């Protein structure tokens, strides 16, 4: 039945005022292969909207790697990987990973977002603890909801309330700091060093979220642990395939005595069905390219520098970056959703961040370099955007 | 640091035991495509604990539509459906799923686990109510932890029960009722015209998940309302493709302001990357297939038939099933991880159900069917049944 159900919806009219005003850019449907250009209403659009950092969805061996797994082992596993669902395949990935990463073994989840749900709502209970940072990803605040832990927030970055908060607690209860390495929204990465200090001495377990970090930073694109030389003092590696890995799904890595708990006790791998063998392939595939051929990691940095320096040069107002994310302040909700759309309209992708996600005067633009963008095409995106950011005043 | 993480772990000796006995039957490793038959350690393995109902993952046209989605869109989206991960296809699977069901519109999500999230997180808040039948599915119960609404569970297809916790909540707030359509466990089937008819007199939301339904049940195959006659007294139908659609993914279909809200405030799809290419174009070559080719479905419940009436005939003590999943009572966690390695050893794939997940007394093997059984492979396995069950004297 739907009357309190249509009085709990019916506050919300964001996207309808959106729609009407012709600003929507949500949900935008892309016709051809996620690339430097994709095509919408059969028109070619600059994608500086992704995730993929190295190019790698369009990559004719990947996608051969795949098609070769769809004729072997079929469209799907129809079982979580706990029962009828695993192949050979996910347990070579794991190997794989783990030799990547450098931890004794691994864990696969259909999801990054699952990946986080698993290890955060299982090994903290009651009488224990979660520390996060506070701008940690959606998926790692929904698995510490779902863990029966008190969840504990610390200012961004912020090692003295990290230290503080952790201070306070019973000394018998058992404790867990959850961290993105590479932060998306800013493209900050984490003070792995401290946080790993103050864990040390609070004997509080570290697990890092690599998402935006693996195939970007560390040894051969390794990630965060690797970028600061840290193997020894995080617990838990957690990373996504649906960004440099160009595929779908996630995993944890870690010590052989915690993994093979998890797999036994996170409800996100024993009830949902495994990877589809399509992306097992492809993302074993994209793991050997990032480490066997330098010159992805190279040239996504290459185009990183040079379209920070370009976006500096022309006076915009860059966040705290470090990573292949170029955040642009606007600090206004209605100009960043004017820009957005404007950017569309003459065939450049760039992602907004507003209200209620962030302040007003923190609202942005999310500007993301791959591999395979071309100088030019940076040069293009770059003089759309002065010419919108004038035509709005911003 | 690992001190109190180890303490945490230090007690699950479950698995170590099962795999120094020789016991253990978890993350078998498959070597070759889901099917009636699977390939482990080089053998042939009779497959009775699939949830491929309509044994589809192995069906040529889905597999070449997989490889030519590959072809054309690539292994990843590389992004959320909210930003730049939305297809044409996965607009187009909507609309398909959206008419299949008999409703407004849908949205995909990556993993049918992430479908619950989504509207069991976001629909009811502080103040609203949640309740869930007891036994329905881990995806529910942690969605429904995800609401900041208060979750109620009532007895297992209790309509007194639920009638009577509903009865006693305030009249100013909002309530969602949430149901599993077929209970995999049991394979029982929801009583909805009674749960709906309580739903209509408290004006309670109701959101069934047909996960075990989709293919198996309604006509040609569209589910547990479409069983009943009630797609008008049920908001949201929830789905997944993991199963009769032979994929990954899920959807939630019902009313497009319900949709258009879930679309843009469920977390498990603004910060989780789209469905691959492949697996929106398994899914809908799946679909087309279930609705165009009525042979799936009847072999499906020909087979279901035969196995139900041959596991009475030899006197096994069945659950109160109601559809193609046969749970075999064995009353014992001893006996049920012996009888199930005894028949992996003799070629014959069942899953345990055991503790801690049920009490000892309630522990059995569920015995599910594929379209694609045949008789003899049938025949095989349940006297395969009769030898393991005399040598574990149950
Ligand atoms: C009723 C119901 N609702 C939701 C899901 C989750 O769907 P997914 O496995 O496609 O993520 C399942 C999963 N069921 C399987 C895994 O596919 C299990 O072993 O639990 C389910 O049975
Ligand atoms: C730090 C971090 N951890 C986890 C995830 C979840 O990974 P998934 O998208 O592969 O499920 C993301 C997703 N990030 C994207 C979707 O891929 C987003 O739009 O939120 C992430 O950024």
């Amino acid at each position: 039945s739907k009357g309190k159900l249509g009085e709990k919806i019916s506050q919300f009219k964001i996207v309808e005022e959106l729609k009407a005003k012709g600003l929507y850019a949500y949900f935008r449907p892309i016709q051809s292969k996620q690339d430097t250009e994709v095509k919408i209403d059969g028109r070619r659009v600059l994608m500086f909207g992704s995730n993929s950092y190295l190019g790698l969805t369009t990559d004719t061996r990947i996608i051969k790697a795949a098609q070769d797994a769809l004729e072997k082992y079929g469209t799907g596993c129809a079982g979580s990987r706990f029962l009828n669902g695993t192949l050979d395949i996910h347990v070579e990935l794991e190997e794989k990973l783990s030799a990547y990463v450098g931890k004794e073994a691994a864990i696969l989840f259909s999801t990054g977002f699952q990946s986080n749900l698993g290890p955060l709502s299982c090994l903290m209970g009651r009488n224990d603890y979660i520390l996060l940072d506070e701008r940690d990803h959606a998926s790692i605040i929904d698995g510490s909801r779902l863990s029966f832990s008190k969840v504990i927030k610390y200012g961004h970055n912020n090692m003295e309330d990290l230290r503080a908060k952790l201070s306070r607690l019973p000394e018998d209860s058992a404790k867990l700091i959850c961290t993105d390495g590479i932060f998306s929204m800013e493209g900050d990465i984490v003070n792995l060093p401290e946080l790993t200090s103050i864990a040390n001495e609070f004997d509080a377990a570290v697990m890092v979220d690599d998402a935006h970090s693996l195939g970007v930073i560390g040894h051969k694109g390794a990630g965060t642990a690797s970028h600061f030389g840290l193997n020894d003092d995080v617990d838990l590696i957690m990373g996504t395939f649906s960004k440099s890995l160009a595929s779908l799904g996630g995993f944890v890595a870690g010590d052989a005595d915690v993994i093979d708990f998890l797999k036994h006790n996170a409800r996100s791998v024993m009830f949902s069905a495994s990877m589809t063998p399509a992306s097992v392939a492809s993302t074993l595939k994209a793991l050997e390219i990032i480490q066997n051929e330098p010159e992805h990691i190279e040239k996504l940095w290459k185009n990183t520098d040079y379209a920070k320096a370009q976006l500096l040069d022309h006076g915009f107002d860059l966040g705290a970056t470090e990573s292949p994310i170029l955040p642009i302040f606007i600090r206004s909700n209605e100009k960043t959703f004017w820009v957005t759309k404007m950017l569309q309209d003459d065939g450049v992708f760039v992602n907004p961040v507003v209200s209620p996600a962030v302040p007003a005067e923190e609202s942005l633009i999310r500007f993301s370099l791959m591999a395979t963008h071309t100088y030019d095409q940076i040069d293009e995106a770059i003089e759309k955007m002065v010419k919108v950011f004038k035509q709005a005043e911003v």
